[PDB]
């Protein structure tokens, strides 16, 4: 099954008459090897670091909140904890839920934000990283349709890689000193055709908010970024709806394509916007790829079974147009012992190799 | 001054080359006189009746909630109370804030919904009501641009008036038995040019939700309608964002017009969407009219002073393109005593008379 | 004969350049199996249960009327009984024909109306019913020509199946509270091309009449629906002529197609409108299919023998262009005993399977 999918992917990517996009999740940053350790320990890692940082003491508010969430959420995460804490802050919660913290909840969330900021504030080492290969592919060939990239991460790796190889892009903000969030140009949609576009759905580490005018601006990472929010903030002093609107508006164009790398389809709003855009535009496609085994992704299988234009591919099997298929007999593993049919090409490093092979 | 604005409104409404809209708030239902009493006691009455219904006993949860809200917001209302109760429901609030009601908060909100449903579930008496006059104006002349109506009320007066005079309209839902919320046709925007469109921003009394499939549908008013929400519900099993997108998308059309009757600009989301639409489309106009005195409307003054495409008119003064003007010397009141210059036409009955005169 | 007709039907249905229609009679509701019993016992059942409901007592008016009709009508039915009763009450029939019932005829027709109402007031069980498959076929592919459905039944199965699978349609009425019968839009014929159209020729259980203004409207099934009339009512406070006219007007577009399922051609008006429209447009086709043996249908054979563009098909033989043919030798039944050549595809469940196969 490797040959057919590889060839068709080559054909669809080689054409320059179709829009292309990406979705980048924690899989891409974790795929970078450093000191035989993950560059960023992903959502589970960033959750466990907070859990161990405050220790196992039951007197801590954060451990109490985690065990409270265990009753409702089987596997609570940092996103859920942050949303829960912000929610508790929204109302004068002086009750027994916050009896231990009459006002220490603000300090707890402040420390969580600071530690996340310290953890994800790194840079790309060297010029052999996969992001450099991806940017090289992007600027290798001039195409009449712009290449967009959607990022659910907080790190600035992709911006750095796009600047080092000198690929222009527009991420929403326009300006030099304290770039503001320009709105009109976003929906004019008449940027130069050579530009890429980098949308950050979940915010970033450098976004900040000035409460004096209650307006946001992209600057430099300072002590506490107030738009670290994983899509949990105020009403439309908020660009989240606009980035989602941009994803949706992108999906509705004819012969649209999309590729997800490192996404586990565990976020509801992304999933429903993908579903809406996918049904509203039959021509829309999602060539979602999972580095993990498909058996761990019930949500992905449900999505694939509900729509016919979602060519979901996994490590072991594949779902091509509401029908599920497995790997055909091929000598994927030369060794006789454990002849596992694994599609190793779904790894992000291997994906970058694939793109650079296409480009050259 | 009356002559200039009256004539220009007549000319701009008489033309059929421009889109027209309305925004209808509690002022329109309250302007109907019945038994020398208000037909609907408006938001202040709708709140005070609820407060008096549970009595002045401090043991009641609702009064404790009201006094809790007094500490943060000076003037709590039914919308704020409902949002606050729903918010408290969102997390396992078993603490001292909800110590009195371990689980009685759900009962409290259920009773609030039932009582408000009983209060706003009435019908139009006779055929002399102003809504009938407005519908007569709408169907009096065929215009190449559809006339839309945005309603923030919960009553079904507008639908009944449009039905009795046989004016077709599309309110989002398509079907007969238990009509679903059709999404695609909303954004295709290719309905017959004769149809009006009636959008319900704050929900309505007949919308209901089935939790088995977590999908909404408009049917008949049963005991407990789960979409009474004044824009406080789940993520996009929710039509609120779609109606908001429709308001925005309408505002961006060339030479767009809008009229607000009974609106006090006391909702932040409505206000910011109006402002953003005004900015993105300078040609957009808002001929907002207030029945009350201008001195009570700080938000209206602010919006009118920071934008130029908003010809706000009040009972006493007017704001025409970022410049504030008052009533010029005219014999508005014949009586010598208290020669108050009041633009009395801003009341909804007088507005209906004005439209009737224009149509005939 | 199976292969050729099956292939030709596949080709004619697969094309998106032609109008398509359906006619749905009691065969489709009865084809549903429930508790090893018919979901609706069809016209014979709905007549015999009325007969047994009033018992075998000769003192009953209804039994007297049935035996009176036996003299003229060999096999009287519920339609004939209802028409006869409405005729009897149309004039002051105080004579010996109504000597037993000075005023009890109104009570008799009432009780008949409610009894029919409860007997036909059911819902679709599950999601494996054939109607769901038909709607899935309808919305499976976008076609430039709208798919209409004509129904002679009183049940609301088709509406429920269409709206559960998110299929829009227009059944004549426009509105939300008490949807009125809009006339102009019916003949404008400029609805969005994506919409289906569901016409109810024989009325329905939810249509009602307000005598204060003598106007009809679709609402919710209440106690006694005054428009269950099987095309026997007042003059043009009556939409029957309009739906008949709509069938006629549909027959006149070029390359028009039509399929009847469960129809026995026992209605004079439908038969003559089919014949006349088939005369006027020789390009019109009717692929009438009978689940029963053709020998029971003299009317269908007569009509097929009068016209060349009516490819009538039966269980045993077929009539293709005024020439009658029988089943060619094929191993339809594997068993040697009773090698009956029966076209099993004429059953409605099998038709739903056929449409599902075409769609997939």
């Amino acid at each position: 099954d490797t040959t057919q999918q590889l060839s068709l992917l080559k054909h669809v990517l080689s054409e320059d008459k179709r829009p292309i996009a990406f979705i980048i999740a924690a899989g891409c940053p974790v795929s970078i090897r450093h000191n035989d350790a993950p560059l960023i320990p992903d959502v589970a890692g960033l959750t466990r670091k907070i859990s161990d940082s405050f220790g196992g003491n039951p007197d801590s508010l954060l451990m109490k909140i985690i065990q409270n969430l265990k009753t409702t959420i089987p596997n609570p995460t940092i996103e859920d904890i942050l949303s829960y804490i912000r929610l508790l802050q929204q109302i004068p919660m002086s009750g027994k839920i916050h009896d231990v913290e009459n006002s220490v909840i603000n300090a707890l969330e402040e420390s969580i934000c600071e530690l996340i900021e310290e953890e994800v504030n790194v840079d790309l080492p060297g010029n052999a990283t996969p992001y450099h290969k991806i940017a090289a592919w992007i600027n290798s060939i001039n195409r009449e349709h712009q290449v967009e990239i959607f990022t659910t991460n907080y790190d600035l790796l992709m911006e750095q890689a796009l600047e080092e190889l000198n690929v222009p892009y527009f991420d929403g903000f326009v300006g030099s000193k304290r770039a503001f969030f320009d709105i009109r140009t976003i929906e004019e949609n008449k940027l130069p055709s050579r530009w890429s576009k980098l949308w950050k759905l979940h915010g970033s580490i450098n976004w900040q908010l000035d409460k004096q005018t209650q307006t946001i601006w992209r600057g430099t990472p300072s002590k506490g970024c107030s738009l670290i929010h994983p899509s949990h903030l105020k009403y439309d002093k908020m660009p989240y709806l606009v980035m989602m609107d941009q994803l949706k508006l992108f999906l509705n164009q004819p012969s649209a394509i999309l590729i997800t790398c490192g996404y586990s389809y565990k976020d509801q709003h992304i999933n429903e916007v993908l579903s809406q855009g996918l049904q509203t535009n039959p021509n829309a496609l999602i060539y979602g790829l999972q580095y993990d085994v498909l058996e761990n992704y019930q949500e992905a299988k449900d999505m694939a079974l509900k729509r016919s234009n979602l060519i979901l591919l996994a490590k072991d099997r594949a779902i091509i147009g509401k029908k599920e298929g497995e790997w055909k007999p091929d000598p994927q593993s030369s060794q006789d012992n454990d002849p596992l049919l694994f599609f190793k090409l779904g790894d992000f490093q291997h994906l970058a190799s694939f793109l650079e092979e296409i480009s050259q």
